[PDB]
C-alpha cells in the first residue's frame, strides 16, 4: 500500500509502473493541483506516450483500471491524512523535511531524490542489501546515480578505480526555463531556454557515490551538459584504473553483471531508443575506449538511461524490496 | 531632458524594450523592476538565446545595471505601489510583467509617482488599445493608462485594415501559428491557470490555444466590430510567428489587387515581403507585422470568393518595436 | 494462399507498413527493396525515433531480414523493372520511395511481374485515388495502379465528406499544420527539387509549403471537385499533424450539429476526440483522421456563417494504417 | 597590385559563411562560387540563414551570377572541378567546401583547372598539411599547393591542448565533443549514404554518438602530442554551436587557477577566454576558433593523482569559418 507525494513526472510514471505491481498499490496521491489536471497529465504524456489503461475522475478520486485512488491538493505534508510515501515533490529532499510525512500519519518513506548523508541511499541492484527494514526514511538517489553506480561498481570490483571524472549528457528537465527568464534558484544557466541550448550545470552524483559504493568514496567527480532532448540521457565516466584493462574485458565484465536493473547494449542506439526502458542503467559496449600511452591507460565507459522511466523503475524496485521487511 | 521610462517586468518584452529604447533619441530607461537580483537580470540582458548578444556594454553595480555607461536603477519590489517612480521623476512606465494588465492595477504606477502607463498586453476595454500605425490618433493626451494590444493584434490589425478599406470584410476567421512562450511548460506538468494544453511540453507539441486577438480588432478598427474571430496553434519555435486570416470580402478581389494594396500601405510598422521566407528570417525584425504576398490566395467558386492573407511577426521584437513607437507617441502627446 | 506484398522504399511509410502488415491475416510481406544493405534496414526497422522499438523479433540473415521468425528477402535494385516480382509471385507492390509517384513510373512494377501497385502518395490526376472509409468502393479489382493519396487527404476527406453530405459546401480553404518530413533539409542547404522553403532547416522553422490535398479532393469526393484549396505550414515536430478547414456551407449550422455529425460518422478510419489533446498524443494512432470537436467554430455575422473544423493525424501511422486498409481491400478483389 | 581572387567550391554552410567573412576582408575577394544549384537558390540561402541571421549587406541576382555589395560574383553549377574556369578567371585559391574532395588527388582538380592553391575546409588526408591557425601555420613553407584547415573540433581543441602541453605536459587525454548536428545527419530516421547507423537517425531528436579523428589530429597539429589523445562525439539537437571537453592526465601538478591563468595568457583573435555562465547559443556567430570556458575547469586530486577536465566552446560554423579565412589569408600571402 503506497502513496505518492508530488504527481509530477516521477510520481505519475511511478503509478504507471506500480499498476503492474503485486502486493503494493497506489492508494492516494497529493499535489498542488486539481484532480482534473492531474488526471489529464496521467492519461496523456508527451514523452512516455498514452497511458495503457483506463483512467477517469470520480468524486475526490481517480479510477485507474476500475480501482479508486484518492487525490489531495495540499502544499503542507504534515496536514496529509495518511504504509510508504513516495516523496516526489523535489521540495523535501532531506530527513527533517521528509520527517513531516511521518508526522502526517504514514510509516516509512522513500525519497525520490538524494536524501542527504544521514539517510541510507540505495541504488537497486548495487546495494539494496544494506537495508534491514527498520529504516523510516530512505533515498533512492538521483537518476544519474542509478545510471552511474552499476557501471562504476563493476569498474571498482574488477579493476579498481584510482579516480574518475563523469560527464552526463542529460535531457532537459522542468527545472530549466522554457525561454530565457529569471530562474527561481538563481542558476544563470538553467535560466536559459531549455530546448535551444547545451547548458552546463553541476551535479553531485559522482561525488556522492560513496553512499552507494563506499570503496569509491572520494574517487569520482563530474558535471552535466543539458541538451535539447525531452527525455533520455547518458553518463560518460573517464577513469584511471588500478590494473590494466582492455575494451573487451571491460565489456565482458559489464555483461556479466547485467540484470533487470543493469542492461547491456551492443547496438548502435541513440537516445530516443532509450525512452521508456525499464533498466536503471544500460551499458553501451560500443562506446568503451581504453587508451594506452607508454603503458599508461585512460578509460572511457558509457551507460544510457531514461532519466524518467529508468529512474522510476529503480524507484519501484527499491520500493518493493523495502516493503518486504 | 529625455522622457524617463521605467520598465516593470524585465522579461522577454521588458529586456528587448530596453534594447530598443537605448537606440532611440529623446527617451531613456531610468529604472527597471523585477523579482530578481541585479546579477540575474544583467546576465539575461547581455545574453539572449533568440535575439543575440546585447550589442553594447552592460556591467553590474550595487543595485543597478550600467548600460552603455548609464546607470539604471534595479528594484525587486513585487508591489508596484512602493516603487520610487516619483522620487526618480519617471514619466512613463512600460508595464511588462503580465500581472498588472488592467486599469486599476496599472494605476499603482501613477500612485507611485509616474505620469503615464503603457500596458504591454491587452489591458481591458476601459483602457484604449493602440496598434501603432493603425489607430494611435485616438489618443487625446488626457489618458494615463493605455494598452499596446497583443503581439497578434499588432500583426493582424494592419492587414485587416487594408482589407476593410479596400474591399470591405463580411467576416473572417484567424489562425495564428505561434511560437511557444513562457506561459507554456518546459515538460508536461501542472499549469498555474488550469490550461490543459499549455500544461504540455512546449517544444514537443502543436498546442491549440485560444486568443482574443481577432475579436479585439473590433476595438482597434471599429468597423470590424463583431466581424472577426480565431484561435492559435502554438508550435516548437522559440520565437517567430505568423497570422492567417480567411475572410469573406464584400467586393471581388484578386491576389494581385490584395498584394498591391498591402504594399501601398507599407510603412515602418507594416512591412511588405515577396520572398520565400520562413519563420527564423523574421526573428528580430522591427516591423510590427510583415505581410507575405507569396501566401495570398483568392479562391473563386461559382462567383463566391474566399480569401486567405498571411502576415509574419516576431511576437517578441515586432511587438517590442510597436510598444516603443506607441510609447514615444504617447509620451509626446 | 496468402496475399504476397513487396515494399519498394523501406522508409518511414515503408517500414511502418511492414509493422502493420505483420499484424494482418491473409497478407504478408515477401520482400522489400531499397538502395541499402540489409543491416541498415534491419537497424531502422528495429529502432524508430518517433514510433518506438519494434514490438517483435527482427534478426539479420544473408541479404534478408527475419521478422517474427519469417524470412523477408531484401533487394537493393534502384530500377524497379529489374526486380524479380513475377518470379516470387508478388501480388501487390507498396510503392513508398517517393520516386515513382505516377502511373508511368509505377508501372515498372507491373513490367517486373507484380500484379498490382498501390502508390503511397498522390499519383497524379489519372489514377484512382482512395481514402479508405470514404471511397474504396470505386475499386473493382481490375485496376493495376492506384493511389492511396497523401497523409493530408486522408485527414481532410472524412471531415469534408460529412460537411458535404450534411450541409453542402460552397467552398473552403484548408491549412495543414504539419510535422516536418524527409523532403526538408536538416540545415539550410540547396534543395534537390528547387524549393526555397524546404531548403531550410526543418526543426528550426515554420515553413510554408504547397499541398494539393484540398485541390485534388475531387478524385476522392466527387461532389467537392473544384470547391477546396489550401496550403501547408511545416513546423518543428517530428511527426503528428492537424488539418484546419475554413468553409462556407450551403445551409446554417451549429458547432453541436457539426460535432454530432462527425461522431455519427466515426469508424476505425475516422476517430472522434473530445479531450484537450496536443500533437504528441496523436503519434502512433491508427485512425486515418481524428476529428477534434473542441476546435469546431461556427461564426455568425449578420446571418452569414463561416465554419472551422479541425482534425488530427499522425502523418506517419495514420496514413500507414489507411494504406494497409486500402491494400487489404484492393487485394481482396485483385 | 591585384587583390587575391578566391573561388568557393561548395556554397554550403561553410562556403556561404566564408563569403560573408571574405566580404569583410581587405586584400582578398571572392571571384566565383560553384555548387550543384541554380543561382537563385544560392542567392536565397546567402541572404537568409536560419542560425547565422540575414546577410548584412546587399545581394541581388543576375544572369548566372550574384551581386554582393555591388560587385559581381560568377556562379557555376558544374559538379566536376576539372571543368571550372579557374584559370580563365585568374583564381588564386579555391576554398574546397563540398565535403566531396577531401584528399589531395581529388582536390588537385582545381589546380588543373587553373587555380594556384587549394584549401580544404576539412581534414584532407595525411599527405596534405593540416593547419590550425594560431597553433601551427608556420609549418607551411609556401611550396604547398593543397592544404587543410582541419575540422571544427581540431580548431577548438588545439589551442587549449597547446597551453596544457607547454605549461604542464600532457601524459594522455580523452576528448568528448558535444556537437551540434550537421548536414551529414538525416532529418528523420532513414538510410544513410555512408552506412553510419547513428547518423541515419533523426538529427533534432537524438543524442547521437559518433566518431571523430579530431583528437588524433592534434598529434599532427601539435607534434609533441603525437599518439597522446583520442576521443569521440555526441551530436545533440542544437543546429549550431558546440563544445569540446578534454579529460587529461598532466605531467606536473596543476590548479584550476593556474590552468585558467595560462589559458587567458594565450588568448588571441583565434583563442578566446570566457568567464561568464554562457550556454551554446551565446556562441553562435563568434569569430574565435575556440572560446575557453574557465567556469568549467576541474582539477580532481585523489591521493596525489590528478585528473583534469578543460572545456572550450566553438561555433562549428562561424568559428571554423573564421579559422578557415585566417589560414587562407596566411596561405595566400606566401
Ligand atoms: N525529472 C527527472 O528526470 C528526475 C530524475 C531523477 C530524480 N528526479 C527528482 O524527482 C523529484 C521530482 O522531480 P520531477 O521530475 O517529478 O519534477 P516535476 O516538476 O514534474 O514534479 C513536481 C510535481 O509535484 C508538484 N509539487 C511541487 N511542490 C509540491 C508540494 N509541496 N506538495 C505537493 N506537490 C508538489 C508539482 O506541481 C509537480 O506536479 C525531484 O527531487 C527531482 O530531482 C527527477
Ligand atoms: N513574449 C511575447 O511574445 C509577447 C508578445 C506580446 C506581448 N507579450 C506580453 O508581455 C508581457 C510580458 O511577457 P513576456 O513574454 O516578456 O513574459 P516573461 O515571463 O518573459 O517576463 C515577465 C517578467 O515579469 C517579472 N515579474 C512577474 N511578476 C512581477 C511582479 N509582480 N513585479 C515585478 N516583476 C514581476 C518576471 O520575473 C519576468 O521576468 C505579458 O503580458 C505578455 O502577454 C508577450
Ligand atoms: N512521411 C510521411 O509523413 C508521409 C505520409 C504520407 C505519404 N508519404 C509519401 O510516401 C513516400 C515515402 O515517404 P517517406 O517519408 O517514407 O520517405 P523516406 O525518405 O523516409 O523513405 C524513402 C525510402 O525509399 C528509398 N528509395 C529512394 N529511391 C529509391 C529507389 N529508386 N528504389 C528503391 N528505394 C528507393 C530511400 O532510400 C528511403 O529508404 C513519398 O511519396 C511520401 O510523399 C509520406
Ligand atoms: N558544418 C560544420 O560545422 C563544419 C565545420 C568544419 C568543417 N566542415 C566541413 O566543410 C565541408 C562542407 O560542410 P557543410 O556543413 O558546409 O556541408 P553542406 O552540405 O552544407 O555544404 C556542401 C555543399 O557542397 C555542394 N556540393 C556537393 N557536391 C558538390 C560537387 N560535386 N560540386 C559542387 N558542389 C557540390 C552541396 O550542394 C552543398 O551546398 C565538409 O567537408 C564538412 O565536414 C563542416
Ligand atoms: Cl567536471
Ligand atoms: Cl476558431
Ligand atoms: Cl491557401
Ligand atoms: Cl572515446
Amino acid at each position: 500500500k503506497v502513496a505518492i507525494n508530488g504527481f509530477g513526472r516521477i510520481g505519475r510514471l511511478a503509478l504507471r509502473q506500480i499498476e503492474k505491481a503485486h502486493g503494493i498499490e497506489v492508494a492516494a496521491v497529493n499535489d498542488l493541483t486539481p484532480a482534473e489536471m492531474l488526471l489529464h497529465l496521467f492519461k496523456y504524456d508527451s514523452t512516455q506516450g498514452r497511458f495503457q489503461g483506463t483512467a477517469e475522475l470520480k468524486d475526490d478520486a481517480i479510477v485507474v483500471n476500475g480501482r479508486e485512488i484518492k487525490v489531495f491538493a495540499n502544499p503542507n505534508p504534515e496536514e496529509l491524512p495518511w504504509d510508504v510515501v513516495l516523496e516526489c515533490t523535489g521540495f523535501f529532499t532531506n530527513k527533517t523535511k521528509a520527517e513531516a510525512h511521518i508526522r502526517a500519519g504514514a510509516r516509512k518513506v522513500v525519497i525520490s531524490a538524494p536524501g542527504g548523508n544521514d539517510v541510507k541511499t540505495v541504488v537497486y541492484g548495487v546495494n539494496q542489501d544494506i537495508l534491514d527494514g527498520s529504516e523510516t526514511v530512505i533515498s533512492a538517489a538521483s537518476c544519474t546515480t542509478n545510471c552511474l553506480a552499476p557501471m562504476a561498481a563493476v569498474l571498482q570490483k574488477e579493476f579498481g578505480v584510482v579516480e574518475g571524472l563523469m560527464t552526463t549528457i542529460h535531457a532537459y528537465t522542468g527545472d530549466q526555463n522554457t525561454l530565457d527568464a529569471p530562474h527561481r534558484k538563481g542558476d544563470l544557466r538553467r535560466a536559459r531556454a531549455a530546448a535551444l541550448n547545451i547548458v552546463p550545470n553541476s551535479t553531485g552524483a559522482a561525488k556522492a557515490i560513496g553512499l552507494v559504493i563506499p570503496e569509491l568514496n572520494g574517487k569520482l567527480d563530474g558535471s552535466a551538459q543539458r541538451v535539447p532532448v525531452a527525455t533520455g540521457s547518458l553518463t560518460e565516466l573517464v577513469s584511471v584504473l588500478e590494473r590494466p584493462a582492455t575494451k573487451e574485458e571491460i565489456n565482458a565484465a559489464m555483461k556479466a553483471a547485467s540484470s533487470e536493473s543493469y542492461g547491456y547494449n551492443e547496438d548502435q542506439i541513440v537516445s530516443s531508443d532509450v525512452v521508456g526502458i525499464e533498466y536503471g542503467s544500460l551499458f553501451d559496449a560500443t562506446q568503451t575506449r581504453v587508451m594506452t600511452v607508454g603503458g599508461k591507460q585512460l578509460v572511457k565507459t558509457v551507460a544510457w538511461y531514461d532519466n524518467e522511466m529508468s529512474y522510476t523503475c529503480q524507484l519501484v524496485r527499491t520500493l518493493e524490496y523495502f516493503a518486504g521487511k
